[PDB]
């Protein structure tokens, strides 16, 4: 079975780069803390004990409030009077770094104004190994360059607004099936441990880790480690991914929190690089914790060195100061668990003072404008045979499909969005937010037609095909709406257990399209979905005149779409994934049956880097719509490619420090006047008897044997060749080549172009092309601009597993510029650089 | 069994009153016609043979295009690019003669522009005997005064726009069950003839006939006779209702057409006063007619006098010229039977030239404005505990109920609106039109909340009570939507065969309301429905803060409603029927089971005039919301009642116009291709018996022709006739009544003052409406409302005299804001 080699000790923070000041503040305050106060920072107080989906007790003596951590990557979860933004996948489809940053800033403002200190997002894991993976839509794209850049921009927007971002899920959580043992048991599968992603060192560097390097370099405060194992070591105690790749190689200076239920040991996780246990207990409301009391005990008995617990506290305070949270701090002014104004302070056991728990604070500002704009700018025009924009003069408009209409239970009427009813503007699970309202395509399109005194109707029952065909025969245009949904694995809709069982349109969508196209020669298809779907049955029908993919647009969905359909916005989005003729074309099958008896299912990533377009290109398959494809209401020309060569670090760490002092066990015993709330997790001991206060059946059992070599080594360490900076050795970001090309609007309408720069790194098992740069450029008709970008040393390297470093290989490299991964009219060889 | 006495001969037209010019023109043209041309004007060409739901073949030699007759009373049926107006009952709720007129005008203009010559509406029969009758919503109100005025105004609006209006259904078709033998058989009942409404003579005159007297007097060009029998004589051959009451007593100068399938004999119906057979065949596409060939033969063989068929033709032409149709004529530019651009010219057999059958003419103009305004002005505010108008600043708004949302089959996705899915804006049957779109209350209210940056959602599954209760707990205001639907008897929705099985809200509506009101202290209920529903389970719940009934508002439903909820329109509508505590409180039960063996079920109107509020008042019952009740966002005061007393006997002989020749002049013209199922006026040969094909031809003919039926001599003028809508002395103004009305609140809006009389006597209702108006007043403004009582208004029908008499019992007048809120009252002076 795959095996995860040890890497110890767990690197200590050092004030690297832009963390100098936050680190000095953190050391100064942690140096004042007792051991129990430090432990409080690292451990949540139990599921549903306080207001936020994760919450720590904070350090009241030093006026540090409990940290409130709240989902989701697209808007505040489980709250009120908040906005519901488009999903991460729509941000990918914009190809627009500025919109990514502005959506991060608008979310950070809302989370800040609710008294939330840490936003649980954004997401770049799953990256998107499989097109049917249940959570790809929360992240960005299966391409690491596109994802890393928009991931980083989103982080900077949230943290500039004063909230810590959490880069998740770290790492290789590429499918929902078998991700948690009790979830799997619920679905009838008996496994002893969760699915193991087994992946080689070059692929993890070149694909899945890459956006995390960009997140670290962009200054992300927190990372959330994942439910799956990696080579049979759980993501929240994997010393290789946490200590070696994230902390020593990427130089991460912030803190690592568990996913909820992803914490699986006290000592082992602390030594392997975990910094924060969420929601704090071992299982929800177990009234036990791997940390809390156990972690205080593990320091007192000598098993976890004081320097490791002090380092967890320093990384957590440093991230909090780095974004300035101390300057915006207020307790969370809502409850995740009830919308009542008043209630008991500690929700789950219904204890504590009875007081106000919701303040109904409206934090939306005018964030509907950026939502509406980002929905329009993420609507990919896949096909258009001179059918769009509509003019408003269409005499009779048929709006066809459940996906145009309202959810009959209300927009929020399925818990955690766990149904696919009405228009799909948000997929399901914890990566969700309550809509303040949802504008449906039916509403926005009917309103548009009425403003023009047209005739218009909506049919939203996709087995009402008699009515559909009769109306389509009468209509000037039939706008047909179809979807395909997915979400986190704890919810199953129609047997889809988070992951999609297929890539086919849900609710009879292929048959609805055929019924309309059979009868109307101007049938336009709009798809809302979490990822690609199969369009082969109808995309080339002679009466399917246009096809758009609008993703999961959030609360302004119908307006975003009407702006594009009626030409107020010229669509500039480009597909952030491949649209294949079949499911087999994408390869990368999910693991859906037990393949390791009743042990952890094994998920070998045997395709290596060959996911999405890299796989299609390697197998010489032709997508229907390739990665980077999107049409516009204007045309653009690329000309004049030029390349210019440009003229372009500690070897050991310090010893591990300690901050403040640890005293006797009696200093950490529960304080005499404190009422202990049922199920609440505390840092304190029942008595000075360590074994009895731990309640651990394995307390003191063969301890040395279970402490890996190097795990308590506080001496100076070697800096790895690929380490020593933020996101990797700083030499990786030297700029080696400047590339320029002229882009011109050759059409009659102002529009944005998304020029794309791919490289071919050369060599027998490298992808033919890999994206490296892009931008989104607004041009008036006939306007030209010179698009200039640079390739860094990292952009031209491959990961060399013998060197443990990035290397520019001797194969000749080329650059290619154009409008998609398959439309690259300009190509230049690159000169040898190093 | 009840018996319907004869009245013959059928009165001939005489250019009475405003008909003088149209009649001279009609006599001039009919005098040029051959007998087969006259018969073409009287007989439809067969079900689905041409474009319109009814169509005659016209007289092409004299450039008279076939007459196209089209439903419905609320917009053009079976067409495209037309509007869908609010139903008649919503016009009754406006209490607004001017809106009634303007809705008539806007409809007439659309029908005219499609090449439609005759609109099959408006309706005042059913009047509304039973609250669960399936078609009462097509007409106006169970009160004859209110219905008669708005019925007439609607007629005037249609006909001033150049379309003949058809006052229907004449008369006593007060329920759907048992109205047609073949429908009853489809619903599992075996009856030999249709339901018989049995009604005494005073009740018919004071209630059901009275709005048709107003329609006649208003100049209505056509009447459609009904499918029921009256005292066991079918409506479309009832000589007492057609010849005596409509033609001799009310003086009607226009034409009577059958309802579709209500024609039941050729000679019998022609002599008892029918003038037009629709859709022209005996059963649909039977290729046989009681008229057509048979009527040409009935004149040739002497059984039907030429004067009778000449008078049919004169009545039909005179109505056509009275509204000026000749100056607006064009063939119908759409097909009722297909939306395709091209098709065979004669749809049912797919014969004739293959050519354009639809022109897609968009006749809507700006008529969405009158529809939006009429919906707002027909929204009755029944209850308002200081909750309305909303301001737009409510932070979270819950829109609850299927009746707020979209029909998932599309607004026209149930044929003839035969389902209750989504918001109810039109009830079902042939009294319908295709919506050009339908603005739902979900759409309009969510749009209004988003304009103010509020939060808002709609729940539209009325069994999703978990979600309802959760959302109602979080909401500032919960707007709950509920409905009850009904329709013409050939469609059954959820086992309601036209008529309503009960008066309870459909789709879980009572439970929906209680789920919201249990959880939200500002729960406002909006009801869309064809008539009253029972509200006793929740109307006095302390968290139900306002209740509105919006009727069947047509295409602008959500916008009409948001204008009232949000205070752009101050509601002025008043209830045009009673809201009782139970179904029993209304009495007047439908006949739901066979009560005469397998013969015609018998429907005795044994309550006499005591329908709706007159029955509540006679039983001393207290309605929840009485007839004439409706609130406003301002208050009004009524004061200052002042009362002031104010200062032919034979017809001509029946004429004939033009000549009738030998049978051979009427045989099918040799070069004509006879279209399958098409009804023609011609004979196969000069052999009359063989050309008729009638198994009864020539047998016992005289014993089957009632006495007087061929008498063309001058006739006595009835004491109660001699004018239009009755003897002109009926309309002398006898008493003037004035009151002062003041707006004492802070919002401009309309008052609906109501004047009731008490005619006195042991058998008379305590109060009956006679006059009303809708008066617009700004805050603090006052006006004097002056009206008059006619001799008719103070009379009762005396069966011995066969005339209206003002009885000796002392009479009183009552003026106020509803049938139960009448603070002003006085004795009336004796007048005669
Ligand atoms: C001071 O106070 C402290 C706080 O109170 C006290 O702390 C207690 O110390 C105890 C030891 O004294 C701890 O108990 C022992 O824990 C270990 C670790 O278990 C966790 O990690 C497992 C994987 O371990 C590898 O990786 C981690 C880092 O991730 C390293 O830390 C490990 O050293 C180890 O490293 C090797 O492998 C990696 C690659 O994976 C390499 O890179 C390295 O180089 C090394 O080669 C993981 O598998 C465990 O998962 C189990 O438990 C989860 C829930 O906790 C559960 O979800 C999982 O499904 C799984 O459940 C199965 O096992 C558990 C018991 O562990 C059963 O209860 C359960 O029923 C299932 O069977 C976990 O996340 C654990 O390995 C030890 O148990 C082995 O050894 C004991 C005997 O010593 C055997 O009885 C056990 O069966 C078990 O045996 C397996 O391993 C043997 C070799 O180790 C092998 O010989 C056997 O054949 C067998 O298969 C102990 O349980 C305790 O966790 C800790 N408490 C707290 C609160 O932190 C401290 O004692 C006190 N100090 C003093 C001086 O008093
Ligand atoms: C009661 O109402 C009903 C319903 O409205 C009335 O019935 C309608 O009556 C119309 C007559 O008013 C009759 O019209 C015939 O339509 C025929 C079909 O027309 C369509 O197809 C043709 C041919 O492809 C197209 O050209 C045309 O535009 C239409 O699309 C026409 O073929 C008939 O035209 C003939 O008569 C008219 C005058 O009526 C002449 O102007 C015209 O030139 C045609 O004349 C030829 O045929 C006639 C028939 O006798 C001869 O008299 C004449 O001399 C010509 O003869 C030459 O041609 C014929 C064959 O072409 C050939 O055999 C011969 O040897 C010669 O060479 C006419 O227009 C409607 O069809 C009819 N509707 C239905 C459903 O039946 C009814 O009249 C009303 N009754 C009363 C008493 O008012
Ligand atoms: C007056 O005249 C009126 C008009 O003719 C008469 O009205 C009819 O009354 C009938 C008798 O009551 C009605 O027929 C009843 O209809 C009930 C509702 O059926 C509809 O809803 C259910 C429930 O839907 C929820 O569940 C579905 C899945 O279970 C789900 O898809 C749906 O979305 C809803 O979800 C919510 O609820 C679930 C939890 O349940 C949640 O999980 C979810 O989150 C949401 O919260 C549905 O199953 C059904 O298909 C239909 O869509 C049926 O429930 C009744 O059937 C029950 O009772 C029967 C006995 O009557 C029995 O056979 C059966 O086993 C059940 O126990 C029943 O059919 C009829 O609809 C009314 N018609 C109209 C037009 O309103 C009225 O009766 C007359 N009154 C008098 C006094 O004469
Ligand atoms: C790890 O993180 C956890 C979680 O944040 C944190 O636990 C919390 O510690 C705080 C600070 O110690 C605890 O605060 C206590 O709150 C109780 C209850 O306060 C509410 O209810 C009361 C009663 O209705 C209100 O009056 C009050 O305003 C609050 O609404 C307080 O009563 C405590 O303060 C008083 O009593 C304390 C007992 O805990 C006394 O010890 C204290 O000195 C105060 O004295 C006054 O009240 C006394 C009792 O009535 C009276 O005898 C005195 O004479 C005097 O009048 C205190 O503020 C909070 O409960 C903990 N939360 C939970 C869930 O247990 C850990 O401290 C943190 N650990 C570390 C090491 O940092
Ligand atoms: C600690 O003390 C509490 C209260 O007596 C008890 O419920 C709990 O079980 C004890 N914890 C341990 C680990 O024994
Ligand atoms: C008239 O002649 C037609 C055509 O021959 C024939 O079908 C029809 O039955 C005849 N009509 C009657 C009443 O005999």
């Amino acid at each position: 079975l795959a095996f995860s080699p040890p890497f110890y000790p767990s690197p200590w923070a050092n004030g690297q780069g832009e963390w100098a000041e936050a680190y000095q503040r953190a050391v100064a305050i942690v140096s004042q803390m007792t051991l129990d106060e430090k432990v409080n920072l690292t451990t949540g107080t139990g599921w549903e004990l306080e207001k936020c989906v994760g919450q720590t007790g904070g350090v009241p003596r030093l006026n540090i409030g409990g940290m409130c951590l709240q989902d989701s990557p697209l808007g505040i979860r489980d709250s009120d009077y908040n906005s519901a933004f488009p999903a991460g996948v729509n941000v990918a489809a914009t190809w627009d770094k500025n919109l990514a940053y502005l959506r991060g800033q608008a979310m950070g403002q809302e989370f800040s104004d609710k008294g939330i200190d840490v936003q649980l997002g954004p997401a770049a894991g799953p990256l998107g190994r499989s097109p049917d993976g249940g959570r790809n839509w929360e992240g960005f794209s299966p391409d690491p360059a596109l994802t890393g850049v928009l991931f980083a921009e989103t982080i900077k927007g949230i943290q500039d607004a004063g909230v810590v971002a959490t880069a998740k899920h770290y790492i290789l959580n590429e499918q929902e099936h078998f991700r948690q043992v009790a979830e799997a048991a619920g679905y009838g599968f008996n496994i002893s441990d969760t699915i193991s992603s087994n992946v080689d060192d070059k692929t993890i560097h070149e694909m899945y880790l890459w956006p995390f390097a960009d997140a670290v370099r962009a200054g992300v405060g927190a990372i959330m480690c994942s439910y799956n194992q990696i080579n049979n070591s759980y993501g929240c105690q994997n010393s290789y991914t946490l200590n070696k790749l994230l902390k020593a190689e990427l130089g991460f200076q912030g803190f690592v929190m568990s996913d909820w239920g992803a914490h699986h040991s006290g000592v082992g996780s602390a030594l392997a690089g975990l910094d924060m246990s969420m929601p704090g207990d071992i299982t929800f409301d177990s009234a036990t914790s791997f940390w809390g009391t156990n972690l205080t005990i593990a320091v007192l008995n000598g098993t976890v060195p004081q320097w490791r617990v002090d380092d967890m506290a320093v990384r957590i305070m440093a991230a909090y100061y780095k974004v300035g949270r101390d300057r915006l701090y207020q307790p969370p002014n809502f409850s995740s668990w009830t919308r009542d104004e008043y209630g008991f302070k500690y929700f789950y056991p219904q204890e504590g003072p009875y007081e106000k728990v919701n303040h109904f604070v409206n934090v939306q500002r005018n964030h509907s404008e950026v939502i509406r704009k980002l929905g329009a700018d993420s609507t990919v025009l896949l096909k258009n045979n001179n059918a769009l924009p509509l003019t408003g003069k269409e005499r009779k408009v048929a709006i066809l499909g459940e996906d145009a209409g309202s959810n009959s239970y209300g927009a929020n009427g399925c818990s955690d969005r766990g149904c696919d009813n009405g228009t799909l503007a948000m997929a399901w699970g914890s990566g969700t937010a309550e809509f303040p309202y949802l504008v449906t395509p039916e509403q926005a399109i009917q309103a548009e037609v009425l403003k023009h005194k047209g005739s218009v109707y909506a049919i939203t029952d996709n087995w009402a095909l008699s009515q559909v065909e009769t109306l389509a025969k009468q209509a000037s245009v039939s706008l047909v709406f179809v979807n395909s949904d997915a979400g986190e694995g704890y919810i199953s809709v129609d047997g889809n257990e988070g992951d999609r069982n297929n890539l086919t349109l849900w609710k009879n969508g292929d048959n609805l399209i055929k019924a309309a196209a059979n009868n109307c020669n101007n049938t336009i298809v709009v798809i809302h979905s979490v990822g690609p779907v199969l369009v082969d049955e109808w995309y080339d029908h002679p009466n399917v005149t246009a096809i758009l993919w609008a993703g999961l647009p959030g609360q302004e969905s119908g307006n975003s779409l009407a702006d594009v359909l009626y030409g107020r916005v010229n669509p500039g989005a480009k597909s952030p994934f491949t649209w294949g003729k079949t499911r087999e074309a994408y390869g990368d099958y999910l693991v859906r049956e037990l393949n390791n008896g009743n042990g952890a299912p094994q998920d070998d990533f045997s395709e290596g880097v060959f996911i999405d377009y890299r796989g299609f290109d390697k197998r010489n398959e032709t997508p229907i719509y390739e990665f980077g494809h999107g049409l516009s209401y204007t045309t653009f020309n690329y000309s004049g490619l030029h390349i210019q060569v440009l003229n372009a670090v500690a070897t050991e760490t310090g010893a591990a420090p300690t901050f403040g002092q640890v005293g006797n066990a009696s200093d950490y015993v529960y304080p005499e006047g404190l009422t202990r709330i049922s199920k609440f997790i505390y840092p304190w001991l029942n008595s000075t008897d360590l074994k009895a206060s731990s309640g651990d059946p394995y307390y003191g059992v063969d301890t040395a044997e279970h402490v890996p070599e190097g795990a308590t080594d506080g001496s100076p360490q070697p800096v790895l060749p690929a380490g020593g900076g933020s996101g990797g050795n700083p030499r990786l970001y030297d700029e080696l080549i400047r590339v320029s090309v002229t882009v011109k609007n050759t059409g009659r309408v102002a529009g944005d172009a998304v020029p794309q720069l791919y490289v071919s790194l050369g060599g027998p098992n490298e992808p033919k092309v890999v994206l490296r740069k892009f931008d989104r450029l607004t041009l008036k008709p006939s306007e030209e601009t010179v698009w200039t970008t640079t390739l860094t040393r990292r952009d031209l390297s491959n990961w060399d597993v013998a060197a443990q470093d990035w290397v520019i290989t001797s194969y000749p490299k080329k650059v290619h510029v154009g409008s998609s991964s398959r439309q690259l009219p300009l190509h230049a060889a690159l000169p040898k650089v190093q």
